[PDB]
């Protein structure tokens, strides 16, 4: 499975859908710095790895979520590629911003993201469905920062979350081809830790 | 010939979208929209989504729209949120670009200058979400072939606007073709007829209800 979140990561930074400046620090909107910037809206525009992404999805549905019925993407990322996933699988399919096309009470559902940072968007999204009275097999989504935060809440709404490919994958992925050094794989792993302390900065 | 081609699809695609709960024509119990507005329709296109049948034709129908009117196209781009799905099943089935327009950034991915785009909306009735949709990629640089949409509702305060905006639009079907249809069904009669035309040439105007 590290196969596929190695390929994955791959697939990312090579269409700047993903990004590594750890010696150079991006400033989130939510003022926080940060050495990751991850725009996965950017993968619409690349038929082959959307392609490669949604064959990706499946694959994670039919291993951990065999059961499915129905498909919901997060507004407004996700519901491209939970479209491209829903018609692979030839199921119905979903959103929510309320709840958008059918989801009818006990149906079972998975949840498409393109990106678990906080988890607020798939929470949200999660307890709608819970709401409307359908059961949530749980959620995939493409990439992961693997945070503690994030965790911590999908583990409180009792939420099974996988990754196409996460943070750690993505770390060891940029240091093989050399895009990183020895150095910057530090700063990278503190903040993961610790993301509100400025301490990785110089690390 | 195009011009029954053309019909029969727009005839096919109305029977679908009133199949699936899609459409409502009440002309002798209205609706009243959340604008406050009186009508004699009511549509809810996100419901295609849980039909896979229904949205597929929808798709190959919007790839064939965009062959005949569009050939050249190179990316698609969808309206926030209901038409961004119907954009993904469209730029799949013909291996393009995809795109996004919100109304975080208005123009989510790649949107390059002089790269000749299609819009898909699900629904056209004032023309205000297209236009506003169009202007964004016409100010990045990028020329606009036209629309193309599930359903449109025929108004004539939505032709104008398209046309001052030099925008061609066509759509899958159409509030015609849907009350023809509707009359085949039995669901209205030629009685009713008259109320649904006043209604599309002055909406605003609760004349039709008696008519
Ligand atoms: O785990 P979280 O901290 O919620 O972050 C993840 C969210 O960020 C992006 O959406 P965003 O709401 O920024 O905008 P969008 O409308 O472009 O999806 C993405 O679609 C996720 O839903
Ligand atoms: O031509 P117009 O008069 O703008 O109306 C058409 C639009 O009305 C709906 O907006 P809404 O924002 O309710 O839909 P959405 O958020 O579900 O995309 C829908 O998105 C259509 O695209």
């Amino acid at each position: 499975s590290n196969a596929m979140k190695k390929e994955i990561a791959s697939h990312l930074l090579e269409i700047g859908a993903v990004f590594l400046q750890p010696n150079d620090p991006f400033t989130w909107s939510s003022g926080m710095k940060s050495p990751i910037y991850c725009d996965n809206r950017l993968t619409l525009s690349y038929p082959k790895v959307r392609q490669t992404i949604a064959a990706g999805l499946e694959e994670l549905i039919k291993e951990h979520f065999p059961t499915v019925e129905v498909i919901a993407g997060t507004a407004t990322a996700g519901i491209a590629h939970a479209a491209w996933v829903s018609d692979r699988m030839d199921l119905p399919m979903c959103y929510v911003r309320q709840i958008e096309g059918k989801a009818e009470k006990g149906q079972k559902v998975v949840v498409v993201e393109d990106l678990i940072s906080t988890g607020g968007s798939a929470i949200t999204c999660v307890e709608a469905l819970r709401e409307a009275g359908c059961e949530v097999l749980g959620i995939v989504s493409i990439f992961t920062y693997e945070l503690e935060a994030g965790k911590e809440k999908l583990e409180a709404a009792n939420v099974a979350s996988y990754s196409l490919s996460d943070y750690s994958a993505l770390t060891e992925v940029a240091a093989e081809k050399g895009i990183i050094g020895q150095a910057e794989t530090k700063k990278l792993q503190e903040w993961r830790k610790n993301p509100a302390d400025e301490a990785w900065i110089t690390a």
